């Protein structure tokens, strides 16, 4: 496991964690490196932390550091994958292993109620699920209900133990406002699995071989020749109201 051992990076977590408003979850809470600059918010706080001796030592430490018994932070020794997330608005925030980040984020994205994630995470997955340099299946299939940002680079120095590739700090946010209805979300996941999977050179040559309007590419403002990795997405929801 790769703590986080650079505290500028903690600053910078916790600098964009404050700008939300809610109670906040954190998944791998470890020794408290974020838990405790987080419990400094005054906002509830749950911390999640799988190995339970050291969720234990950590449940100590925040009580240290908490105002005393009558007021603060709940530590919870579980595996978040079995973790119920509740259905009210919260923030999740969490320095995520690197073996178990895309199970980690399919669980956070058919979830309820968290309205912001503030993730560390391998730089090459933060970069791809922020459409850094155009966007991927994985982020368009998501795009109707999530927006991704990338807030900075985080080099593996900044971790102790070092991991063996660099890492990105990612934001989530839930759109108040989805581009396509929830219950309509696999169909849109498969149409979008077929358009970045299906055969042809560029968008107007995809689209003629698959199973839609020969002037909808340039009425909707897409090039014949652009990638899929270049449309946006409202793009894709408008390409998902067609078919
Ligand atoms: N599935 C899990 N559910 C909750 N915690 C996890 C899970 N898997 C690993 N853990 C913990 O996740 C943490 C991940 C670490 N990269 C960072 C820990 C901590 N935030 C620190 O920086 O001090 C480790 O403390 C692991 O023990």
């Amino acid at each position: 496991q790769n703590f986080l051992s650079d505290r500028r990076v903690i600053a910078d977590i916790v600098e964009i964690v404050s700008r939300t408003n809610g109670p906040i979850i954190e998944i791998g809470a470890g020794d408290g490196a974020l838990t405790i600059p987080l419990q400094r918010l005054a906002r509830p706080l749950t911390a999640v932390e799988v190995d339970a001796r050291r969720a234990r030592r950590l449940a100590q430490r925040t009580a240290r550091s908490a105002p005393g018994p009558a007021s603060p932070t709940e530590v919870v020794a579980a595996d978040f994958l079995r973790y119920p997330l509740p259905r009210s608005p919260h923030v999740v925030v969490g320095n995520l292993p690197f073996h178990l980040t895309t199970a980690i984020l399919r669980r956070l994205l058919h979830g309820p109620g968290w309205t912001t994630a503030v993730l560390l995470m391998q730089w090459e997955v933060a970069r791809r699920r922020a459409a850094v340099g155009g966007a991927t299946m994985m982020t368009a299939q998501w795009w109707p209900w999530f927006e991704f940002g990338l807030a900075r680079k985080v080099s593996a120095a900044s971790f102790t133990p070092r991991p063996a590739v660099d890492a990105g700090l990612l934001t989530i946010t839930r759109r108040s406002r989805p581009l396509v209805d929830v219950a309509d979300r696999a169909r849109y996941q498969a149409l979008v699995h077929r358009v970045f999977t299906g055969r042809g050179h560029g968008m107007a040559q995809i689209l003629q071989r698959l199973p839609v309007p020969r002037t909808w590419l340039r009425a909707n403002g897409i090039a014949p020749n652009s990638l899929p990795r270049q449309l946006s997405a409202a793009q894709w929801a408008a390409l998902f109201e067609q078919t």
